[PDB]
C-alpha cells in the first residue's frame, strides 16, 4: 500500500545520513544507481528526499550503503518534496538556478505562451539530465535537459 | 559610453507599455527579434527589463512598436535585472520553474560537483532555449535545455 | 497572436475600474456572464485578472461593462496570475480557504496519494463552482467544487 | 475532561511516528478509519496533529497501529493546528491548494459575497472529501468538495 | 444587487480622505455615527475600510462629510478587509492588541476550549464596543467587549 | 532574589511537558489554580510560559502535576513572553484574535484616541477575562472583556 | 475635537515635505522648536510624522516653514506612528540603535527585572534627549538619555 | 591567541545554563559582577552570549556560577553576537526599545545629524546603564544612558 | 546648517532622473566627478542616494546634468541610506557581493577577531574601489579593495 | 570520488566542535593553515563549512586540532554554502559588510558596468586575503581584496 510522508525532516536527515555512507565508502551517485533501471538524477533525487523508490531500487541502493530496514522503507515513501532550506538557496551552485529565475523567469512566461499557449510547462512529468562538455572557447560547459509536457488552460 | 540603471521599476513600466503596443498592433516576440541579428529570447528579455539592447537593435524594434526616444533610450541601458515581482513567482507558468529547484536543486548541485567539480554552472554565460516537440502520447512536450559554463572554484 | 502581461498591476487596475462600473450598473456576476459561453467563475477569474477572455466574449462582457479598446484588449491578455496582495490572505472571506489548507493540506496530500498514487491533482485542468445549499438546520451552506485531473509522478 | 496543545511539535512528531509503524504494517488510511465511525478525512487528519480523536476511536487506532498509552492520550488532546511548515507548501501535491487559492482566492470571495452576502464560508463548520472519477477523455479526475457553513456579517 | 473590492487601497485610500474632511469640520466618530441607528465602532470601522454601510447609513454619513457619489456608492461595498499595513502594527497603540495576543494567544485558546469546547470564538458574528471609565486606582480605564458566538468543531 | 529567562524555549517545553502531566491526570486550569489564590487566566498563562508563579504557588501546581524540583523553580522565573511560534497564529482559534486586529485594529486606535487621547491603552495593567453567555438564539456566546489602564502620551 | 490617522504616508509625505522647506530656508530644529515651549526631540518627531503638535505650536512651525491650513492641520492630528521603512532600519545612524537592542536587549530585560521587577519600561511615558559631550581621548560623544516610567506586571 | 564563535547557540545555551544556576544559587547579576572591576551590563552581557570576559572575571564567575571548564573558556570567546530570537522582541519588555526605535529613530537620526554632522553614534565604544530612579508623580522611573561616541562620515 | 533626509524614495527618485540626464548627455561617472575633487565612487554614491555632497560639488554635478535647484539642494541632503531594495540583491551585478558575505562573512569575522581583536572593521571609517586588471591567462580581472578602520571593543 | 552535502548544519556543528578544540590549544588561524600550502582565509573558510579541503591539508589541520576520521572526512567535502543564520547578519562585526552593499551595492554596480561592461564580477573566481595596516592617523586598518574574474554579458 502507497505510503506517504508529511514532514521532509524524516528524509533530509536521512540523507544525511546516506551522504556521509556515500563518503564513508567513496561512491559516486552514477554507481549507486547503476543496477536501477533508473535515471542518474531520478535515483539520487530520491536519495536526496524528493522522489520516492520503488521496493527493488530501494533494496538496491540499500544494499550499495549499507541502510537499515527503515531507512529502506523510507526512501519508498512517496516524499514531503521541497529541497531548499529557506525558499532562496543560499549556495551559490544551487543560487544559479534560482538567478535563471530572476533573469529569464517572465521570458520563459511570453515564450511558452507564443510557443504553446496559456498553460503550463508540467514539474510532475518530466525527465532531467546533466552533461559536461567541453565549451569550443575552452573550458568546460553543463547541458542540462528538462523534459516536460505542455499542460493547457482552456476556457470552462 | 554605458549607461546603467538602478530601479527595476523605471524598465518594468517600459515593458507594460511595450506589452500594450504590441498587443495592440498584434505582433509575436518572434517577429519583433526578426531582423536584429538577435536571439529571440535575448531581444525578448530586453523588452521585459533584463538585457540591454545595442542601439541599432532598440532603434528597430522601436520603430516596430512606435516607441518614443526616452524609452529606446532606455532599452540601451543595462538593467537592474530580477523580474519576480516578490522572491517567489505567484504565476503558474512562472511558478514551475521555481518547484523544480524545490524538487531537484540539491540534485542539480550534487550532479554539478560530481560531474565538474566544486564551483558553478555560470547563468552570464549562459543562454536557454525551449523547443516543441510532439508527445509520442498525445499533447505537446517543452524541452527546455539550459547551458552554462562551468566555473571552478579551486584552493588558494 | 497571443498575448501576455508580466506585471500583475495592469490586470489588476483594470479589475478594479471593472467593479466600480459594475457597481454602478448594479451588475451581478452572474450577469455578466450570462452569453458568454462560459461558467461565472471563469469569467470572474478574467474580470478580476486571473484568466484569459476569449475575444468574443471579451467583447460582450466589455459592452455590458461600457468598457473602452484597450481595456477589451486586456482583458484577452494571459495574466500573470496570483491575486493575494502578499502571500496570505488578510480578508477573512478569502483567508478561511487558506486556514482549509493550515487544517487539511497534508491530509489532501495523504488521501490523493493513497486514492491516485504519487503525483498532483492539477490545478491548471480545470473547472470551479460554488453552489449556495440550504442549511438543514438553519441558515445555508457553500458547496465549491474543484474538478481536476490527476497528473502522476513516475520514475525515469 | 478537555486537553489542549499550545506547541504543534508534539502531535507533529506523534504523526512522524504514526506514519513509520502505518507504513511498517503496510496499512491505509481507509483501513485505519475503518470502525471508528468518523469520516476517513477526519480521523486522517487526526492521526497527523490537526483534529481531536474522540477516545473510543483513539483506542481503535491506536490498537490498529500500536502506540503507547501517552499516544493514545495526544491523539485526544485538541491539536494547535497549523501543518504548513512555513507559510506556503514546497511540496508540489500541497502547493497546488495553495495555487488554486492564488488564482481563484478573489473569485471565490466575489462569488461568496454575491450568492451568500457578506460574512464568510467557515473552515470550523466545514467537510472536506476526495472523490476519484474516471476522466471520460482517459485517466482519472479528481473531484473536491469543499462544504462551508455560510456565517454572515451584519451591522450592529 | 451587492458589491465587492478585491484590492483594499481604494478603501483605505477614501478612508485618508474621510478623516481629511472629518477632521476639517472638526467632527468625532460618535457624531458621524449619530442618527444612523448603528453602533459607532461598526459605522468607524466602515469609515475606516473594513465593514460595508447599508445604503441609508452611506447617504447619511456622506452627506456630513460632503463626499462625492462615487465615494458614498464605495461605503456600500464589501470590503477587501485587512487593517494592518504590514501583518504586525508598528502604531504603538495598535501594537498593544498585539501584544495581548503575543501574551495570552495560548491562555485564550487554552480556557476557550475548557470553557467552550473544541471550535473557535468567531471574529464575524460580533460586537464591539469600547467604553473609559475611572480605575479604581486613579485614571482612567478602557473595557473592550468583544461579544461573538462560539462555533464548535466536532469530529464528522 | 528576582530572576529571569531570555529564551523562551526552556519555558515552552516546560509547558508541553506540563500538558501531557495535566491530560494524564485528567485535570482541568480551573482545578490547577483552585487553591492558589491566583485567577485561572494569570495560573494558566504562567503554565504556559507567560507569567511567574510566586513560590508558593509553583510548589502547589508542582505537587498535583507531579513536577520536578527543577521545573518547580523554572515556573518562578520572569519568561521571556512571546506565545505565538512565528508573529501570526497558524491555529484557528488563536488566529480569531489576530483577525479582529486585522478587522477593527484601526477602529480601537481611532476610539481609543477619541475616548481617552493619545496614548496607549495598556497590554500590562491588564485583565483579560472570557465568559459563556447563551446565545437568545440558540448556541453559546463567547463574550471577552479586555480591561487596561489609559496611559496618555502628552507633549514635553 | 481630537482627530487622528490610519495611514502613515499621509504625515510622512508632509514629512518629506517639511524637509525641503526647512532645507530652502536653511533652517535648524533647534530654531524650528524655539518658541514652541516643547522639547526639540518632541517638536522634531511631530514634523517627521511621530506626534501631534498643539494648534499654537503647530501654527508657529507652520509659519516658519511657510506650510498652508491643511499642513497645519495634519501637524494636530494623532498620527499611525512607524518611522522605519520596513522594520529593520538600513541607514547607519539609525541602524546602530537597532543594533544596540541586538546586543543589549536581553541585559536590559535583565537587569529591568532584576532592579524593578516583572513589567516594563513604558515607552510612551517617556523622554528623550540627546546630550552632545566632549570625550576626554579626543572627539565628540552623544549621551542619549531615555527616560521612561516603570510599570509592574503583578499576579491577579 | 584570542578566540570567536560563528554559531550564537552555543554561547545561547550556555546562558541558559548559567541562569539555572544562578537560580538555583539566588543570585543577582549585582552580585556576579562584583569583584570583577567591570561594569554589570558588561558583564551580564557577556553571560547572555553578547560580549567576552576577560580571563580572570571568567574565572571569577564561573567559580561563582560553578560552570565547567569548558564553561569558563566560552565565556572568553568572542561572540556571535545578536540575543534577539526573530528580529522583532516578541518580549514586551525588549519590545519597548524596539518600539522607541519605531517613534524615535528618525528624530534620532535628525537631531544626531544637527548636533554632531554626517556620520554615526557607535554602538561599539558604548557604554550603557540602567538608573532606578523614583517619580515625584509617584512610582519608579528606569533612566536608561546610551553614551556612544560620534564617528563622522567625509567624502574621499 | 546641515540638513537630512528620513524617506530614501526622494533621493532615488532624484537618482533616476540623473541617471536619465546622464543617459541623454551619454556622460560617464568618470567624468561627472571630474573637477569634484571627490573620488568617483563617492561622487557616484552621492548621485545615487547613498551620500551627501558639498555645496560647490553639488553646483558642479547640477551643471553637467541641467539640474534644478531644488534638485542641487537635495544632492547636499544627509541621505537616508540603503540601495537595496528589498534586502537581498535581484540584480547579479549586485548579488554577487552578497554572496561574498555568505561564504566568506564569518571568515571575515574569524579573521578580524584574530588580527585586530574585539570590534569591528567600520564601514564609516571606509572607502572602497575598483581596479581593472588584465588576466594573463585571458580577459579581465577586477579588484576589488575593501578599506575600513579598526574600532576595538574593550569592557567597562 | 568527490563528495557533497545538502544540509549546511552538519559542517556548521563540525565548526563550532573545531572551534572548541582551537580555543583549548589556544591555536590561531595562521597557525592552523601553516603547512597545508594554502591561503589563511580559504582553510579558514573551510573549518568554517564555506570551503572544501583537500585530502593532505584536511589530514594536517586534523592533526593539529585532533579531529577525528569522519571530521576529517567532512572537511573534504563540497559544502552546502551559505554562513549567515537568516540572510542579513545579527553580529555587529559580519553586518558591516552588509551595511557596505546597503550603502555602495549600487556604486558597485554602476562603476563595475562603466569599467568593465555588462556582466558580473565572479564571486567564484576568487582569492581573498585580509591585511592589517598601520593607520597614519593612529590605529590599525583592514584591508580587504577581493580578486576576481570579470565574465561579461554579451548579446547573442
Ligand atoms: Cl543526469
Ligand atoms: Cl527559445
Ligand atoms: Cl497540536
Ligand atoms: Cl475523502
Ligand atoms: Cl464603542
Ligand atoms: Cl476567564
Ligand atoms: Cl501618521
Ligand atoms: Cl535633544
Ligand atoms: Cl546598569
Ligand atoms: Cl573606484
Amino acid at each position: 500500500m502507497i505510503q506517504s510522508q508529511i514532514n521532509r525532516n524524516i528524509r533530509l536527515d536521512l540523507a544525511d545520513a546516506i551522504l556521509l555512507s556515500k563518503a564513508k565508502k567513496d561512491l559516486s551517485f552514477a554507481e549507486i544507481a547503476d543496477g536501477t533501471g533508473l535515471a542518474e538524477a531520478f535515483v539520487t533525487a530520491a536519495l536526496l528526499g524528493q522522489q520516492a523508490l520503488p521496493a527493488d531500487a530501494a533494496r538496491l541502493v540499500g544494499a550499495k550503503l549499507d541502510l537499515d530496514e527503515d531507512s529502506i522503507l523510507l526512501l519508498q515513501m512517496i516524499p514531503l518534496r521541497g529541497c531548499i532550506d529557506d525558499r532562496i538557496p543560499t549556495d551559490p551552485t544551487m543560487y544559479r538556478f534560482y538567478e535563471m529565475l530572476q533573469v529569464y523567469g517572465t521570458t520563459l512566461k511570453a515564450l511558452v505562451h507564443e510557443k504553446f499557449g496559456d498553460g503550463i510547462i508540467a514539474a510532475i512529468n518530466f525527465k532531467l539530465d546533466v552533461k559536461k562538455v567541453a565549451d569550443p572557447e575552452g573550458g568546460e560547459r553543463a547541458v542540462i535537459t528538462l523534459d516536460g509536457k505542455y499542460l493547457p488552460t482552456k476556457p470552462f
